[PDB]
């Protein structure tokens, strides 16, 4: 049968009516706070606990209404400044201006009255894995951890950097009075301009009067980091970036920051065969354009890699390309011939959005962002941004033209903007990527996906005359190399070398001494021209000048090869992975939005898993995309000495 | 989420069920006694303690009606003692006499053989909170605990001093055939007459006279009191007494023996600056009236302070008054003027009651009651006494004349009576009050209110143009102090002596000597000629000699205040606490007699947290009645010592 | 006042709904399998034990069908099995030697095959007392609890002094050839010759050959029953015997196997007063007869007392008659005067047991059983046993003649079966007696009513006119000492020495001297020819050679005067005790039959106080039953010395 449970004032009602109580029903005694069982010819105690107290939120509860109410006033100030940040960069006036210090002021102090006010809730007892990554991710006092004093230096040395960064001028000695700027100046001459002498000097003159001015500032820069940290229980600034890609809290995820330097390690040891043929046929090709200026057993000049800090090798692929006469894969033709747009070419990224499965995108973004140059009576920045204002509004701000490349930063920018709004259902705290290789690998794998062959010609900007052969796709395969398995190194060498000299294992005597002999060794780089300790030339960079980690950029890569292996074997296509497309696949758009929709809510590595398979970074997918480009490139360097020197430089 | 408790004969079909028991049904099992909760994917057993029987033929319901027994027969016997009682006060004659005797020992006898048949009824298994209160003071065995002859002796010794002390008499050395009764001689030398040799002759006189004859038997009385005590389980016969208010088995209103003393000690410890101050006063007037006769620094003398034992300093009122030249408060001769008797007193007294909203008392009293005094044809006590004969029946005996006086104590029986009445609902053995200092302070409340010159007002005793000045209220208030304030360290000091006596610590040979101590350090009076361990001056008080408790004044004294001050927050009413008056106010007498029907059932703590908020010992309302004196007392006592000294005596 | 259980999927709707939940209202989660109960401002955490993982299957429901299963099919072996041995003790023929011999093989090992099945069904998860109770019998291995070898030994040992007993015969010595076996050879001539010589002589003869060859068997055969014994937890093989009296887990009634001891002991001690005047008297007759062979004081001769045991002195009640001019009392003959028969014995049984209110019982007894031996065609046992077949059969196995002798032999017979089928509705293992003094005890008490003269008279087997004096009635006490007292001391004390035997406490080479040194001091008896530790006259019994546990005499004799004297209490019989008669008495036979149904499943304790009022046993019903005998022996003590000598014996 069933019974229920009885309750009475007295227990000398309790005894009077127990008499009437049937076998199995619960007799509980709201005076004593007892609780009794009716056994045959009785009624047996329950044991009870200690009392309990009513708690009107528990300290997780008050987390979780402090966190919604922070993430509802948040969501409207942030907008504000979104939206007063894209008038700015629509228009650059002097109220533009203003408005971003009051918008900025105002998100600034809520969110340090936030965090001071989450700082006291105890992540240790909080059991929900949501609020507590939201917890951590508010609580992040940074700079705050310090003093006034240290702080307000610390903010202004990193100002001074990025000014000095920014406004880096350089002048010839034949004309003092006639200067120029790294960026268009320095940059052009030395990734168009093939003079040795020229190049020599920007990438001299630019170190001098950078690296000089720099080195006093990079280094209190480096110990007020390296103290915050430790204030803030880091062992350096490197291990302070890397918490962003630390995961706790989760069995089977977690994922520590000394695990993310032993992947990279692991990554380049595996890249390293494939980039030192590399290397080497790039080597090689400098010899036949510059016999005399370089020798292929050594190095290869920093200022000679198309780049000052060797960033890019695509500027080297006129001095590198295998076969000249060989039309490269560009469709240019076909937009002046049917007259494309900007507009029609974000059109037909949705179209293709669509196609892949993906849903529609917001008409906000057609009625309130600009794709074309926006006239000339206002300054507009072109640069390839993709805006999450929050609260809804996705919009895109750039000069977007009719080139390819526009064609896959705009499927780029789509990237981005379909991150953001599919991890806009998750809370504000968590409305982001899991970490900062994330949103920039969507967007890679949306315009590498956009420049196959195959998505040209079903949207008809290829011919479909136009044929498939071996060295167009050896070309190709180069150019990536150059583009993307070339920088690799880069932000490997680059974001090593921060490691350390946070970690405090570089003496300060000896600092260059150190960067230019290691580049030399496990990169094969080497400067033109002997720097001593005075030059600050790794910190020349804009990132590492302006407190950027550059360690997105190798685990963006990483990320972007997985995603894009991934979803060629959900789109279950035939042939090279260059030639790979993602066209057509609904397989390959519910998988990606399987992740995309998770944003920072779950572990980065839950959302690599989704993916790829696996919450590790191996570079399977580059070995395969490379694959032809790495038996291609043994041939040519079969030959041709594989390596580099450390000993040899261009000045010795 | 809703679902119950279930069963089952056996665990046959419980576990051939217990699949199709859905997750979070209580099951209770008859063959095993055990209670199991449905887990998820399981079933954890509930820990059960011991079975308790249940309620059946057992002592429980045979002491029940036992008890209802008892109580029909107890009403009817102690209707015909009270009867008896009453007849025998009204007329004093042989025939009464003699019924006095019949009608006591049969009641003795009566009670003695109840006690005798509820001794083998046990409290443990009974859990009935007023059975088990009724039934433990029908278990009252008394001094039947130990030997018939111990008991025989103690009740022989009792009766000897309490006659010695009736008879107590001193007689003038010159004149031997002339003597001078302690009744009313003595106390009217005291209280009349300022002379200092009279006072002093008679105080060492009757003192050496009791004590040369009754210290052996005090001794022994007090070891015998000591031993049936122990035989009872208490460590003295102080724990004897304060049994009464211990309460067990209440949640949040238990209270034990020790409690109540360190209750009194704290709360005298916060009285003592007001005392001092008092004493102070007093000194100051001493040295007024006899400059030689009393230190600045010394106590004052035992026999000049207006009364025999120094209890009361009323009759100090007129040597101690701040201010003679203001005539006091008093319509008697008003009363007198407006032909009123003592039936008036008592009919204006009726419709007081019934202004402060208690209803009519019933017209049985007014026939079965006097209010003068019977000529002389029949001897009538004029002792102020309430009866409750039962039944229904109620008397009040007291030689009521018409004066202001007689008017308060007329104020006080019938509140008494009214306290009687209020309990009637509860049985024999409940009808009484939780403690003795609760009948005795519901006859001071009221009685305070009706002095309060806005009654007089309102029943027309005073006239309309009466001025009431803060001279006026400072006397009222110094006389009030003297009369109720002033006992208050006498009342803490006795009681606290007798309780020490009982406990044995202090030793035979130091009775006195403690005695004198107390009364130079805490009550700040010194005797005038030293004594020995031969006089046994404490026993010469007629509640020492005759087994009486003096706790039951000084908790009387805060039970009024605290009552008092509840019914002036209940009534509303704004100004000093001594011009209080509880007239025309109804909410008052209905959530007085809330807890007046409750009587000795419910803890008396439950009792006085009910009347104010308080659920221990508290004498905030002293300050608030006497805020006015303490100032003035403490701005006229600038100029004199405030405190005493025991090195001073008026023999030393 | 009702409430119930509350659920909630996780513990944070709980904490934000316990606001709602009422008082009473269980609170229940199923995330961490929690029980709370709502208390007063609070919850109270509800203590639960390990989770357990849904085991519905318990031991308790497969020991219950195995139970089951096992009886069914256990009532039909051993149904057919009882069939075969009635055939062959009906009709003894070489077809009916080998029927029992499979039928036993098959019993016996379908026993041991339940008992290994229920060797895996241990008894201490299992709270069903018949089920535990029905387990712990068929657990019992018994001889298999050892190895192999040692059951096999015991067995072979076993069955060697059984054949020894059973052929156990002895020679003259002037004739070799002619031998007399004990049963009845050996027995006849001692029973009917009183001859000192050729009694003693057969005594001496009949120990010396069995005695001596069953000393190193019984010796093993006891080293061997310890063996097993403690193998089956206990301390020797008295307790394992003793261990069926054994009651655990029944509270108020469990008994002890020490306790037995105890017991025995104590019954034995206060019922020795009594023996002594008996042994006093029969020693005063034996001097009557033979004075120049019995002391005055010592002890009586082995073999002068009509058993070589000494277990009976019916042998000499001629001898020992109180009074052997009177006539005994016996009614053979007035039942061929009315020509009766074996037939005309039961059929009168069961009217007598009709008469007692019991209801009448079947008519296959009737016919499937004989009460006259089957002529001479073939061969039957005459032997008094009764046949519980099983599945509603059951048999007497008697060849009753018509003989008073007969009479209460048939009236034994039926009231075994009687108490046989009384509990059939207890199962195959519960169908028997509590214990082994049961099933005698109910089969002696109502026969003993049989035989009473009342009885006789009512259904005409004694005349009316018969005349009922003292004489009679002390011939017939003294008869019922010698055959039921008489044997108390033997057996109470073989136990006690085959008990301490089986402990060793006693060593070998003093168990027979410490045997007939307990025969003289406590039995009283003496041995005629000394002899050496060779002889092994306490093996020489039956039960001793053939496993039987002895003491079920000495318990069934209190147990049946018991019984006998609730049967008087119930049926209000005045008068001397061993006239009550319970004929004609339906209140008795229900009385009875509230046990007789009840069957070994609730403790013999409990059925002891069910039937007289204590669960212990005791001796009262002996002294009413013997009062006009024993005052009848103190009267005639005049030279009967109470007691006897140790000193004395036969040969010193």
């Amino acid at each position: 049968g069933s019974s229920g449970v009885r309750l009475w004032a007295t227990r000398q009602a309790m005894l009077g009516q127990v008499h009437e109580v049937p076998e199995g029903w619960l007799i509980f005694v709201a005076e004593q706070e007892e609780l009794y069982v009716r056994v045959q010819n009785g009624f047996r105690k329950v044991q009870l606990e200690a009392r309990t107290p009513l708690p009107r939120s528990t300290i997780e509860e008050q987390a979780k209404t402090f966190l919604d109410k922070f993430n509802h006033e948040a969501e409207d100030l942030f907008y504000q400044s979104s939206l007063a940040s894209w008038n700015y960069n629509t228009n650059i006036t002097e109220e533009n201006v203003q408005n971003m210090n009051n918008a900025g002021d105002k998100w600034s102090a809520f969110l340090k009255e936030q965090s001071t006010l989450a700082q006291m809730y105890p992540l240790q007892e909080i059991q929900n894995l949501t609020v507590k990554l939201q917890l951590q991710a508010l609580q992040q006092n940074g700079s705050s951890v310090l003093s006034e004093d240290k702080s307000k230096r610390l903010n202004t040395i990193l100002n001074t950097m990025s000014t000095i960064y920014s406004t880096g001028k350089v002048c010839n000695p034949d004309n003092p009075q006639e200067c120029l700027l790294l960026e268009p100046g320095l940059n052009e001459i030395m990734a168009n301009s093939l003079d040795y002498n020229e190049r020599l000097w920007a990438w001299e003159s630019w170190r001098s009067e950078v690296g000089k001015q720099l080195r006093p500032l990079y280094e209190e820069y480096v110990v007020l980091k390296n103290e915050m940290a430790r204030a803030n229980h880091y062992e350096d600034y490197g291990d302070y970036w890397r918490g962003d890609y630390e995961v706790n809290g989760v069995d089977g995820y977690d994922y520590s920051r000394g695990q993310l330097i032993e992947d990279v390690e692991h990554t380049f040891e595996e890249i390293k065969p494939l980039y030192e043929h590399l290397h080497a046929y790039v080597r090689a090709k400098l010899m036949n354009a510059y016999p005399s200026y370089i020798s292929p057993i050594g190095c290869l000049p920093a200022h000679l890699l198309g780049d000052m800090w060797g960033r890019f090798w695509t500027n080297l692929y006129s001095l590198t390309v295998p076969f000249g006469q060989k039309p490269n894969i560009d469709v240019t033709d076909a937009m002046v011939d049917q007259a494309w747009d900007a507009q029609r070419i974000f059109k037909e990224a949705e179209k293709f959005f669509v196609s892949v499965g993906l849903p529609n995108m917001t008409q906000g973004f057609w009625e309130n962002s600009m794709l074309t140059d926006p006239g000339n009576v206002q300054k507009a920045v072109c640069h390839p941004t993709a805006w999450d204002l929050g609260k809804g509004d996705f919009r895109i701000l750039m000069c977007t033209k009719v080139t390819m490349d526009d064609f896959l930063t705009a499927h780029h920018e789509m990237g981005h903007i379909q991150y953001d709004m599919a991890y806009a259902a998750q809370p504000f705290l968590l409305r982001n990527g899991a970490n900062e290789g994330f949103h920039e690998a969507v967007g890679e794998i949306m315009s590498l996906s956009a420049a196959t062959p195959k998505h040209l010609k079903s949207i008809g900007l290829l011919s479909p005359d136009f044929q498939e052969d071996n060295e167009t796709e050896i070309n190709f395969l180069l150019k990536q190399a150059l583009t993307i398995v070339g920088t690799l190194p880069f932000t490997y060498m680059l974001e090593k070398w921060r490691w350390m000299v946070f970690k405090g294992e570089i003496p300060k005597d000896q600092w260059m001494k150190k960067w230019w002999e290691m580049k030399r060794e496990i990169v094969g780089v080497v400067e033109p021209v002997p720097h001593d300790e005075t030059y600050c030339d790794p910190a020349s960079l804009f990132h590492v000048s302006n407190d950027y980690s550059f360690i997105r950029y190798y685990t963006r890569t990483l990320y972007q090869f997985q995603f894009q292996e991934a979803l060629c074997q959900a789109a279950k296509h035939e042939g090279p992975l260059h030639k790979c497309d993602i066209s057509n696949s609904t397989e390959a758009g519910q998988k990606l939005f399987n992740m995309l929709r998770l944003g920072k809510s779950e572990p980065w590595t839950l959302a690599l898993e989704n993916v790829v398979g696996a919450k590790n970074m191996n570079v399977r997918p580059l070995l395969n995309y490379f694959e032809p480009l790495f038996t291609w490139l043994k041939d040519q360097n079969k030959n041709s000495f594989v390596g580099w020197s450390t000993d040899w430089s261009p000045y010795a």
